[PDB]
């Protein structure tokens, strides 16, 4: 009845296969995109031994039960593979290429580690497809932030600029309209990776939270924020790279995908309309977690295994958006509810199907 395409997201913690059906409109653009099958496997591809037996077992577990036959597949690895040496990446792709050559059910189009800039493009397309803002010329500038586990991405409209790296600019035409986007990714600034630098920082944890080194949490969101900002601006140069461009290319609406919704959904936070402001986020984290006695808090919410990190995470999100990107603390940030199942792989269908 329809066209179909498979996209494998080979992420840091696991790989997820998505199979989509779609139609194509008179602009040569996919419409009515629907996920018809999903499969997730652990652990991350970049964590398994890159030999034939291990790769065969892994790809077989991921793909064997798919209800499809003879479908194009894109295998796109993200930050987890980007953190591996390149010579090491090649071992995986040589095995994977051979595996797909031995079978007929899957027509491998591309298998590669995509850049964070590529990921940012797909993030923007996925979100804008969900918001139904692609089929018409908008006039409002929509920006997307992905708060990932290992990298973070930011993407917003910006006219082509010869003084900016080609790698941070994308041109595409969707539903008949030319789009120019600025894209950027910060590898290592994702919440899981960055957190590994802050675990013994007492300003980043609830009072009396037991830090790995034996010291006690003594939370203070502004202090935690300042420490996170140093990583962002001195190592990653976030503000120096992003803030001037955003100044000159103002975004009217911001949407975030990734980890914010998990935090914003906690019973300790109060956000409405699936949105927040950074000012409110930092205040709530500071009051409810950073300056809160840990044993009491944990006793009241014993099932929430991520709550202990919420002083750090609220501080970190503020550091990234306000001190890094230069977003006003009172600007509304929409976040995509986790129940919505919005996935960046939709952007692959839009761009490449």
């Amino acid at each position: 009845k329809h066209s179909c395409i498979a996209v494998i997201d080979a992420g840091s913690t696991g790989s997820r296969l998505h199979i989509y059906s779609y139609d194509t409109d008179d602009t040569n653009t996919p419409i009515h995109i629907e996920e018809i099958w999903n499969k997730k496997i652990k652990p991350g591809f970049a964590s398994i031994q890159p030999n034939s037996v291990t790769i065969d077992a892994y790809l077989t577990m991921l793909l064997a039960d798919a209800p499809i036959h003879n479908i194009p597949v894109y295998f796109y690895a993200t930050a987890g593979m980007r953190l591996l040496p390149q010579s090491q990446q090649k071992k995986y792709y040589d095995e994977l290429e051979y595996w797909f050559r031995q079978q007929s059910q899957w027509q491998l189009v591309e298998a590669k580690t995509i850049t964070g800039n590529d990921e940012a493009l797909f993030d923007w397309l996925a979100v804008n497809y969900k918001l139904d803002t692609l089929k018409s010329v908008q006039n409002k500038s929509v920006g997307v932030m992905d708060m990932g586990g290992a990298s973070v991405q930011i993407v917003f409209p910006m006219p082509k600029n010869a003084e900016i790296s080609k790698h941070n600019q994308v041109e595409l035409n969707i539903y008949g309209q030319n789009i120019n986007l600025y894209v950027h990714s910060f590898l290592g600034l994702g919440q899981t990776e960055m957190s590994h630098q802050f675990l013994n920082s007492p300003s980043c944890f609830a009072n009396d939270y037991p830090l790995p080194d034996g010291e006690s949490g003594q939370g203070n969101a502004p202090s935690c924020k300042e420490e996170v900002t140093s990583l962002m601006n001195s190592v990653h140069k976030v503000n120096q790279q992003i803030q001037p461009l955003l100044a000159l290319n103002p975004v009217n609406e911001w949407y975030s995908i990734g980890g914010i919704s998990n935090l914003a959904s906690s019973q300790l936070f109060h956000f409405e309309n699936s949105e927040l402001t950074n000012q409110s986020l930092l205040q709530q984290g500071d009051n409810q977690i950073c300056h809160q006695q840990w044993d009491i808090l944990n006793g009241q919410y014993p099932d929430d295994e991520y709550l202990y990190q919420y002083c750090l995470l609220s501080s970190y999100y503020y550091a990234l958006m306000v001190d890094g990107y230069g977003i006003n603390p009172n600007q509304t940030i929409h976040y995509i509810p986790p129940e919505q199942n919005l996935d960046w792989t939709i952007g692959v269908v839009l761009h490449r199907a």
